[PDB]
């Protein structure tokens, strides 16, 4: 028997804490979740719930009568989120049998020890250990701290309704998750959703004010093309969290329109070396002159490291002006995924 009702002595009120993390700039580390340019980001504003009241009864049960948790592992598409989610309505036909929705959660890796809950107003969740002893209750967010690696709690609007959003990390072991109603006479708030395995990948963006690809190239009066190695930016993550940041994209905003380089150059090529590799890459021009210069598929790993830059000016055919020059300059933006409940809340 799963005793949710009776209070425990080993329960202490938990404190919601997330690290205050800042991405620094100054003028290789792989990601622990395998996140990359192909991973699908998680958006609370996109999360949909099934209108099917009996959704919980569609889940297969173990020989012991539990529903096994989903396992979020580097989602590359919607189908991956659909199968990793466990959701239900506590006013369904299945609720009265054992007075709750009973799940099993297995944690074997510290990097896949996450549980993220999304509870509507009439839902309470309880977590039991392998001996069926209560180690967590969401009602007042109390638990046995020795089982927790981390704890975070907030509120998000999911499918037009306010949800209690909880993200926690457990030590390795076998666990049971039970969902019970707050008030059996409530008119609404009977839905719950949850994800186990990896934390949710959250898309983040950061633009640096330090100028990249910034140089004045003066025509050498003989060659048809001239190159110059430009600024290298060192991007730093707070110590020991380098592996939490996962680089998904690089964009360079061209800031040189006012120098009208088109008057003496046929084109300008822009290159960069991402933090996640040692080789140079030609940046793709999204449009014409002064359009964004992108790497939509950078090598996977941490945003931490050095970003080198270089440019190649191709002079116009018929170039004859002695003091002809090009002044180039871009500002860098990085697109990356970070874990919900660890880096962002
Ligand atoms: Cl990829």
């Amino acid at each position: 028997h799963f005793n949710t009702e009776d209070n425990d002595t080993d329960l202490t009120l938990l404190q919601s804490k997330i690290a205050t993390e800042e991405v620094t700039c100054d003028f290789r580390v792989s990601n622990k979740y395998m996140w990359s340019a192909s991973t699908m980001e998680y958006n609370f504003s996109d999360q949909k719930w099934t209108s099917n009241t009996e959704i919980f009864s569609t889940y297969a049960k173990t020989s012991e009568g539990f529903v096994m948790s989903g396992f979020l592992l580097n989602p590359k598409g919607q189908s991956n989120y659909n199968s990793a989610l466990r959701e239900g309505y506590l006013n369904d036909s299945a609720y009265d049998e054992n007075q709750g929705h009973y799940y099993q959660c297995v944690v074997s890796d510290e990097d896949c020890n996450n549980i993220t809950f999304m509870l509507e107003s009439n839902v309470n969740v309880f977590i039991f250990d392998n001996d069926i002893n209560l180690i967590y209750r969401s009602s007042d967010e109390a638990g046995v701290t020795s089982y927790f690696d981390r704890y975070y709690s907030t509120t998000k609007t999911i499918a037009g309704t306010s949800n209690k959003v909880i993200s926690l990390g457990l030590i390795d072991g076998n666990y049971y998750i039970v969902f019970k109603v707050k008030d059996a006479t409530a008119t609404t708030g009977y839905h719950y959703g949850y994800y186990a395995g990896q934390p949710l990948p959250i898309a983040q963006t950061t633009t640096f004010s330090d100028l990249t690809h910034y140089t004045t190239i003066k025509w050498n009066r003989s060659s048809s093309s001239q190159s110059a190695s430009t600024q290298t930016l060192t991007i730093n993550c707070p110590s020991g969290s380098e592996d939490e940041y996962a680089l998904t994209g690089v964009k360079f905003s061209d800031k040189s329109k006012a120098f009208a380089n088109n008057t003496y150059a046929s084109s300008i090529d822009y290159y960069y070396t991402p933090a996640t590799a040692s080789y140079s890459k030609k940046l793709a021009q999204t449009g014409g002159w002064w359009s964004d210069l992108v790497d939509n598929n950078p090598p996977s790993g941490s945003i931490d490291g050095n970003y080198a830059t270089s440019v190649t000016v191709h002079w116009v055919s018929g170039i004859s002006y002695v003091n002809a020059s090009c002044t180039t300059m871009t500002q860098m933006t990085l697109d990356y995924l970070v874990p919900f409940g660890i880096i962002v809340g």
